[PDB]
Parts: C-alpha cells; sequence; structure tokens
C-alpha cells in the first residue's frame, strides 16, 4: 500500500528491478522462452515450477519470498485483432488481482505482447493503455521496463500526459 502511487519507466533488464515483485511476460506452457522470460528464467529459475497458465491469465510462483507473476499476453500472430485485444486486456487485469493479493508496495512490469507476440505490429499504446486500465485501481508503485530508447521516450510521454 504505497503512499502516493506513481508510474515510472526504465530502460534495463527487468531481472535487475528494484521492486518488491516482477511480472514475467510468460508463454502458456511455462517454458523459459526468449526476451523478458529468458533473463527472468536465469534470475529466478525456481519460479518456473508449475508456472504454466492459460492465455489472458496470471499465476504467481514464489522464489523464496520474492513473487514472480507469470502473465500470459496473447500471440497476435494466432489471434484476431478483436480477440487478441480482449486476452491482452484480461492478462493485465489478472496482474492487478495478483499484485493486490500479494500486498506489495511496488511491481516491475514489461509491456505484454509488444515483442515476438506482437504479430509484427507496434502495440505500445494498446499494451500501455491496457496496463493503465488494470493498474490505475491499485496503490502499488508501477515501474515499466523496456529495452529501446524510443519506447522509453514514448512511455514516459504517455505517463507525463496524465500528471
Ligand atoms: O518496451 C519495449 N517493447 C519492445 C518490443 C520490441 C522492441 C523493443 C521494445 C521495447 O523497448
Ligand atoms: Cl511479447
Amino acid at each position: 500500500g504505497a503512499m502516493a502511487p506513481s508510474y515510472r519507466v526504465k530502460r534495463m533488464d527487468i531481472a535487475k528491478n528494484d521492486e518488491e515483485c516482477v511480472v514475467n511476460a510468460a508463454n502458456p506452457r511455462g517454458l523459459p522462452g526468449d526476451g523478458v522470460c529468458k533473463a527472468v528464467y536465469k534470475k529466478w529459475p525456481e519460479s518456473f515450477k508449475n508456472s504454466a497458465t492459460p492465455v489472458g491469465t496470471a499465476k504467481t510462483v514464489m522464489c523464496g519470498t520474492y513473487p514472480v507473476i507469470h502473465a500470459v499476453g496473447p500471440n497476435f500472430s494466432n489471434y484476431t485483432e478483436s480477440e487478441g485485444d480482449r486476452e491482452l486486456a484480461a492478462a493485465y487485469r489478472e496482474v492487478a488481482k495478483e499484485v493486490t493479493r500479494l500486498g506489495v508496495n511496488s511491481v516491475a512490469i514489461p509491456l505484454l505482447s509488444t515483442g515476438v507476440y506482437s504479430g509484427g505490429k507496434d502495440r505500445l499504446t494498446q499494451s500501455l493503455n491496457h496496463l493503465f486500465t488494470a493498474m490505475d485501481s491499485t496503490d502499488a508503485d508501477v515501474v515499466i521496463y523496456c529495452r529501446d530508447k524510443e519506447w522509453e521516450k514514448k512511455i514516459s510521454e504517455a505517463i507525463q500526459m496524465r500528471t
């Protein structure tokens, strides 16, 4: 229950976050995969024990006392725009329920479905706006992690535009 709930963005490996829990951009089978999920597998391998969860869902597995929230955004290559948008909205909502359940003051979160699950489309505002819609009713400090300076720039732009 953080005192003045904020949004920030950082450009670095989420595996090196300074928050009380991490959201893994997970695949539905609980496999190490690539991208966020790979660095995450290296840092918190124990968290992948029974981490498999359906598209549009989030499952928490504790590494000791450190929660890893496995959130499965849809692969837009496999879904329609409409159904993909529904599953992506749902995954973020499930992240919010988990963050609330875990009582944490802060969460590190990537933009779900913006990398190899994007179906070769820019889904920054789509993914970010679904993140906001889900996390705006929580009181955790939210720190969004990205790899690209132009993604970093536009995310902050979008955060600042609400303040
Ligand atoms: O946040 C980000 N999502 C991305 C997807 C593809 C390439 C770069 C990025 C980012 O920096
Ligand atoms: Cl992705």
